[PDB]
């Protein structure tokens, strides 16, 4: 984790994205659903909206340190410039643009999944 | 552990959720379950609901420092910027996308649990 | 990730695209669609129709650092000379013209989502 | 075990629990109960309920400082900021997520038992 | 043997607690027990309830200097900071959760019966 | 021997022990007891019934200087912090909690025996 | 031999001692008597009742220098810190807790019978 110079605004704003969030995390859980993927719906309409609504970015690097791994690096970002920076890198077995792309979105699942609480465990096939 | 530069913010919020908390560690314990594993209830809906109205947050790196074993950082923020970092690691198997995304949460879920008293023992398969 | 010198007025005008995006992220999902690609509409008519309207620029260097990996510099320009870069790599299977520029795009197409929200995950065929 | 820089609150809040514990120590034993494990009971019920009273925490880092054995460090917070150390480590055998999170309990009980007097032997089986 | 920085205000307590122990030392004996072992009893109602009136601590470090053997500190606290500490280790044979923890309560209970005088000598099985 | 810096409170008192001591050394021998062994009498009832009267300590590090022999640090402390430390260790054989605990009470015997006159030869079996 | 930093008032108290002996050394031959042994009685009521009514202590260090030869200071303390240190050392034949044991109490023997004039020859056996 890095912080940035300053975190007297992105903090406070990010807390208030959290009190009205209607993520699956909570104010979402239901009877019906039993086993939550959300391979997309992560971010494609669960945190995003609020996010946007407090002046935050969704935005992730893909940098690769290493052949063996892929390193994801998380960000959220301010208008006024802070930000915090989450890391998690994803191993790649077949070396080729398919597998690394699916790779990407899988380790970038995991790294906004854990930095928000969502718990996205996925222990079932 | 790694305190950060001032605690007297953050400290005095942390205790406050203890004493709110209606956690599976206190106030919840009846005669019926026997076994206890919330692989994803332990922070689903059972300590961000009181540490979020708390001004804490909930959010986990997940730097791998070695192949071998994925390091799992989890964290505590307060909208003042103090924070409390927790560290545990967790060995990898199949060392592929899905093999070390089952046990990040795995980690995940011994580190907050550890770091908030919860037992999570789970002895028994 | 590189910021530029400033980040006063790129980081603005980037946020008010957000609020005004029609993206595949939001106000587009429909019960019709199941399974997005948009190999070429998530730059195409996504994101750069409004991109433009709030004076950014859509633009991508394709150095390659290595033979075995292109790598693939995905960069948003304002008029002031603010700007941030992305940074992600995508492995050469048969080294030939044909071959690389068939990987230019797939790894153009992952930078830019995942800095922009889009899942693009398309883990099926 | 390490010693923060003071010692002067934490301390006497610490007694002050020990007065009023009810644990399983002390005004517990009875002549129905024989063989006494309590993986779980140490702490889900029978220390933390006086200890968050008295201003205290339970909170176990888990850094591995080896891979034949998991280090645990048990800690003792206040809301002043002192604190209290104590180290334990426990073997590894398997190796795997699922063993290494199962001994990670054990240590746990252990440490936190030998430093607040719990006998926790469990000699039998 | 690590003495503290001061010892005029742990050793007159400690003492006290000498002059009102019950401890199975004295006024204990009988004509009826002839085999003494107490593997629990020794600080489960012996020395805490004393020792706790006096204002004073048991805590027990359980580092592991090395594989081979397993090093207990045993240490008494007062609330002025004040202690004195008390080492003694114990080899271990099965190298495994289980092993190390039958045998840390060994060591503890060797350590703090020396450390206040009790025999404990348990010759016979 | 280890003197302590001062010597002039912990000797008076210790000589005032002797004068009134009515330990096996003297004043207790009969016509009836052959063979004196008082395993655990040397300490149970034997010198520390007018040792705390005295205002003194007896306590027994059992640090492991080398793994072939055990080293046992006999003490007795006074509340003003004198002190005088005997040194005696004793070889181990089967070198596991049984036999070390076995061995540990048999060198606290040899050495407070010797520290204080009490000839414990035990020549026969 | 190690004197003290001062000799004058051990020294004197230590002759009174003599003139007042009635060890065996003197005023105890007689004619039924004829080899002595006194394996314990040479300080259990020899020379310790008139050494303590001179005010002189009586105490036995068993360091062990080496393996093969254990290691006896004999040493006589006075209430003003001076004190006079005899040395001797008895070799080990089976190197366990029993025959070191066996021989420690042979070595004191021998170290006090030679510093306060008792033969002690035990030629036969």
């Amino acid at each position: 984790m890095k912080l940035s110079d300053q975190f007297d605004k992105v903090l406070p704003a990010l807390h208030k994205a959290r009190s009205l969030f209607v993520k699956v995390k909570k104010d979402r859980q239901n009877s019906h659903l039993k086993n939550r993927y959300a391979t997309l719906d992560s971010v494609l309409d669960a945190i995003t909206p609020a996010l946007m609504d407090n002046e935050l970015m969704i935005m992730q690097d893909g940098e690769r340190i290493d052949v063996s791994t892929l390193r994801v690096e998380t960000t959220v970002m301010h208008v006024s410039g802070q930000w915090v920076k989450f890391y998690f890198d994803i191993p790649i077995v077949k070396n080729d643009p398919q597998g690394v792309g699916s790779a990407f979105t899988y380790g970038r699942r995991y790294s906004a999944a854990a930095a928000f609480g969502l718990s996205q465990a996925d222990d079932d096939a």
